């Protein structure tokens, strides 16, 4: 772990905020109680990416720095009706983000966002 960790900061007053919204984020745990999947409001202000649990929190679930990192859609991450909605951040250390949006569009302008800022 760092030896300092990020400062909270509430969904509402974060700033430089480029694109925001509702999105899925798939679990880390093998075992766990609930869905996979889990509802998440994300926040990419400047390079930095958050997510919350809604968007009128007062703090960060986490946090990421997106520089460096690829993206993609990736259309096996689910079987369900929604496998067309679903993308991945990679990092260098190969950790993955994985998220599923509310549709194939809404999907497509994340990655499209995120793509054109990773150059």
């Amino acid at each position: 772990r760092a030896s300092v960790g990020s400062p909270g900061i509430p969904a509402q007053d974060l700033p430089f905020v480029i694109k925001a919204g509702y999105l899925e984020k798939r679990r880390k745990d093998h075992s766990f109680l609930g869905f996979e999947w889990q509802k998440r409001w994300c926040a990419l202000s400047k390079t930095v990416f958050y997510y919350y649990g809604s968007d009128k929190d007062k703090q960060q679930k986490g946090e990421f720095a997106i520089d460096g990192y690829d993206v993609r859609m990736n259309n096996t991450l689910r079987k369900d009706g929604k496998k067309d909605c679903c993308f991945e951040i990679c990092a260098p250390d190969k950790r993955i983000y994985q998220f599923t949006a509310a549709s194939p569009k809404d999907a497509e302008e994340w990655v499209q966002q995120l793509k054109f800022i990773l150059q």
